C-alpha cells in the first residue's frame, strides 16, 4: 500500500484505488497502473523532474529501504498477477529488487523528489510506476 500527496492530488496504484478515489477521479491509466484523485488537504511531496537512474524505494515486505539503480521509463511486458492478465505496462522503470504484491504503493525517490511507486514485481525484479512525465501534478 501507500500513496503519493502533492498539491491537491493523492497519487495511487490503479489497481488499489478505492471508492473514494474513483469518486474524486482527476486522471486513470491501466496501461501505467495509475489512478489520481483529488484531496481536500494540501500535501507536500514534490514530483521529480530529472532523467535520475538511481534512487532508494520503500520495501514493506522487508522494512527496509534500498538504493537502486532502474531502467528509463519504457513499455514492458508484465506477466499476469491477482488485478492485471499479461500485458504492456507503459512508463515502467526495472530494478534489481524484493517486489511483492504488497510493496505496491512503496515510493521510489531521488534528490529531485518522488520518481514513481511500486507496481509490479517478481523474479527478483521491482517494477515502479514513473511519475517525473505528470507536469499538471505540480500545478491547478
Ligand atoms: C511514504 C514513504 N516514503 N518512504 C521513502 C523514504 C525514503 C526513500 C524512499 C521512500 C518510506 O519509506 C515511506
Ligand atoms: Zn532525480
Amino acid at each position: 500500500s501507500g500513496a503519493i500527496y502533492v498539491g491537491n492530488y493523492r497519487v495511487v496504484n490503479r489497481h488499489l484505488a478505492t471508492h473514494n478515489d474513483w469518486a474524486n477521479l482527476v486522471w486513470e491509466d491501466s496501461s501505467r497502473d495509475l489512478l489520481v484523485s483529488s484531496t481536500t488537504a494540501q500535501g507536500c511531496d514534490t514530483i521529480a523532474r530529472c532523467d535520475c537512474q538511481t534512487g532508494v524505494y520503500y520495501c514493506s515486505s522487508r522494512r527496509k529501504h534500498y538504493p537502486v539503480s532502474f531502467s528509463k521509463p519504457s513499455l514492458i511486458f508484465v506477466e499476469a498477477s491477482e488485478y492485471y492478465p499479461a500485458r504492456y505496462q507503459s512508463h515502467l522503470m526495472l530494478a534489481v529488487g524484493h517486489s511483492e504484491p504488497g510493496d505496491c504503493g512503496g515510493i521510489l525517490r531521488c534528490q529531485h523528489g518522488v520518481v514513481g511507486i511500486v507496481s509490479t514485481g517478481g523474479n527478483g525484479l521491482v517494477g515502479f510506476a514513473d511519475v517525473r512525465d505528470l507536469l499538471w501534478l505540480d500545478e491547478e
